[PDB]
């Protein structure tokens, strides 16, 4: 499988390779401050400029990356985007949108549900298909019209880390390139390229503070439940942080849109169910603190990952886990890191099988 | 709040009122075997025929009804449909679709997030708005262009039951009416009207077998977790059955698309986490049984709600909970019932506050 070097597990290694991985993914693609996707060929732009809707299919952690990207495609490139679990798409009769581009996200490029949604799509009237993948020569790559490799290097750990952040990096580059094809304000693209060029050092910063996440992991290591909350583009990061905690600690962690906490889940919260919040602004955190106060009688606690610049202050049931300020455009990618490290340190404390969590496999090559 | 008559709780009452409620919702709307929405006025059809995309906003149980309907709008009326949590829509910059109809679903008609998504939408370029609601003269009704009341009678129980099934009934009628405006095969509409006219007696049948659900409730009443799985149009019913179990039993029940069980959650399953499956076909059940077998060493068990006609047979770790055959078009509505009764009987056994579950309120009139 490969040399782990100084890391104890492939996953830890892959988490620490994120900066170099994202660097590698940017290589050849940034030319004079603009996204250069010329690796796609001379007719690529013709197709891309035709796109009026983007459809994304994937499973697991790859669906979570697609979900983040939808907020980018719509808010920044102004393009309608839908993301769907691959198995759900493949078994339903769908209404295909005018001039829709079909994108599949997959680390392995072999996931059966995703490969099937792609095969099916060819007969449904899509403008064409684009594979974002980390494995060259894999089926999803071979069978798509276009492919943008993430170039993260091989990922051996079953719970994906660098493949996810490099996927979001390729996605943001596509959003950039599409904002330009649509003749949208050039600042949209520059903000993205700048967020991207900073990203590697911003994660390297996040990594240097791993010891603080380790301490936090002690408060979750004996818990059997956890609720992860996020709003907008951080909603999917909360999805991804609960998936990672499920995957390698086996804790029953579920994600929720922050605004729906009150429409149900507050009834479950007690001391055995910590609530994590991913990069909330002030207005949202005020609501959440008011919600957690409703459950103080049961020891409800909020754990808030947030920009030190927001000025939030920890209280007895609200713990601010301060992070460096970072560019809004890349914040979803950056806030993933602490959630990967949290899951990893909980797994270490418990002594679970990080690189091969029970009953899971790197890629599900069967439907 | 009203006479409970012979029922112990408003919720139980509201669950047993479903047949009469759905009847009441169909009243005046079925004319010579076709959906008659003429209550909307003379220009309604002009607008509706213009629709090329449907956007639905709601929270909680109302979002779950919208999610079911998306599969109907796309598979039957051939119309692109997107459903979004109201809070998520209201805080993001979205890409509005060409000729999009905006629909809000709300029992109370006052939910702040949903009312806000509606207000915002007026300035975004939607063809117009339609409120499906159970409270007349409520804000969402007053402020929308069109409204289709569910006429379920008042719902006092905090966890919604008849408002949800009457919402899905109004939704299927709209799908029918739109298939006709698009000049689609007339059978689509007749299948729906027939499924609908049968529905009341089909639920009355489901209700007569309440004693069998009660027995099943004993197997969940001491559990702290539960995974609900569903595929396609039953995926949202699994969402709704896990929400109900969360709401009134306080058990940590989460729903998952059946095809993603393998992409994560299988690592969590043990004896303290029963897996429920909602109306799977043979192909899907074979996969799920193969998945549950992977976790036999930890006592993993599947509880399958399914058409007696499928011929499924119970085994030591797969319990078939047989149901009468029903028309495919209304199956999502019918399979909701047993999940409402399961939650209700678990709550009864535990002695939790069914009609006012801890920390919840009928409608969340604040954001
Ligand atoms: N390994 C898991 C992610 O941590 C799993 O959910 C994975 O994301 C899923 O199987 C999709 O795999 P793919 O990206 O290779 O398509
Ligand atoms: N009462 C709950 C449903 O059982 C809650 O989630 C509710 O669905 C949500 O508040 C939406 O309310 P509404 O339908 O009145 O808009
Ligand atoms: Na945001
Ligand atoms: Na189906």
């Amino acid at each position: 499988a490969g040399d782990k070097g100084i890391y104890r597990h492939y996953m830890q290694k892959e988490i620490y390779e994120q900066p170099n991985a994202i660097k590698n993914t940017l290589t050849g693609r940034i030319s004079h401050g603009q996204v250069d996707l010329s690796e796609l060929g001379p007719n690529a732009d013709e197709l891309l400029s035709k796109v009026e809707h983007i459809q994304i299919l994937a499973c697991g952690t790859s669906y979570n990356s697609g979900m983040v990207s939808r907020y980018w495609f719509e808010s920044l490139a102004g393009i309608p985007c839908d993301v769907e679990i691959a198995s759900e798409f493949r078994y339903r009769k769908s209404a295909v949108r005018r001039n829709s581009l079909m994108i599949t996200l997959s680390q392995s490029g072999e996931t059966a549900d995703t490969l099937a949604g792609l095969r099916l799509s060819k007969e449904l009237g899509y403008l064409g298909s684009l594979a974002i993948c980390n494995v060259p020569g894999s089926s999803l790559v071979r069978e798509s019209d276009l492919a943008l490799m993430t170039n993260a290097g091989t990922e051996i750990g079953v719970a994906s880390t660098k493949a996810f952040t490099t996927q979001l990096t390729v996605l943001l580059m596509l959003v950039a390139k599409l904002s330009r094809l649509k003749g949208l304000d050039a600042s949209i693209e520059h903000d993205i390229v700048h967020g991207l060029q900073a990203l590697p050092s911003r994660i390297e910063q996040m990594l240097s503070q791993d010891k603080r996440i380790e301490a936090l992991a002690e408060d979750f290591s004996d818990k059997h439940h956890a609720l992860f909350l996020g709003r907008g583009d951080q909603y999917p990061i909360a999805l991804e942080g609960a998936l990672k905690l499920k995957e390698i600690s086996y804790i029953h962690a579920e994600a929720y849109a922050a605004g729906e906490l009150k429409h149900g889940p507050l009834a479950l919260i007690d001391a055995d169910m910590p609530v994590i919040v991913v990069a909330p602004n002030n207005e949202l955190l005020e609501k959440l603190k008011s919600n957690i106060e409703e459950v103080r009688a049961r020891g409800g606690q909020l754990y808030v990952f947030a920009d030190q610049d927001a000025g939030f202050v920890s209280s007895d049931n609200m713990h601010i886990i301060e992070m460096p300020h970072v560019e809004e455009v890349i914040a979803p990618i950056f806030y993933t890191v602490p959630l990967q490290l949290l899951a990893y340190h909980v797994a270490l404390i418990k002594g679970t099988d990080v690189d091969q969590p029970r009953n899971l496999a790197k890629s599900v090559t069967v439907e």
